[PDB]
């Protein structure tokens, strides 16, 4: 919704629980990825939210996006190159051969995971996430 409502800092909160949350929420998904850039492992996320929208984007963008996802994470020569198991890559690398909608589905998987406790963590740790629950704001 566009609209919405006074209360930023409880929201906030609610990242501080766990990723799912910090998903759930717009500037919680930005929010926390920003502290990933960082620590250049936004590069997990990043690969995560786009499989969730690949399946959305049409049969047209369906398949064209497929080896695009695969070329910036599971790729080796791409920035955002991620790195996973052995048993999983494999599975991986085979389902790529044919483009779907859950074809990166198993790795979905296995990222979220560990985001999950990977780099939501620090999250905590650090300040970045606790300027939202105070006001990041000059004051």
């Amino acid at each position: 919704g566009s609209s919405g409502s006074s209360g930023s800092q409880q929201r906030v909160k609610r990242w501080g629980f766990g990723m799912d949350e910090a998903l759930k929420d717009p500037v919680g998904r930005e929010q926390f990825l920003k502290f990933l850039e960082s620590e250049f492992s936004s590069e997990n996320l990043r690969f995560w939210l786009a499989v969730e929208d690949l399946k959305k984007r049409p049969i047209k963008e369906v398949p064209s996006r497929v080896q695009e996802i695969w070329q910036e994470f599971l790729a080796p020569g791409a920035p955002s190159a991620i790195n996973l198991d052995s048993k999983s890559y494999d599975k991986t690398t085979h389902n790529v051969k044919e483009p779907g909608r859950y074809t990166f589905e198993d790795a979905q998987e296995h990222i979220y995971k560990l985001m999950k406790s990977d780099s939501y963590p620090r999250f905590i740790r650090s300040s970045a996430y606790q300027e939202l629950l105070s006001g990041p704001s000059s004051g």
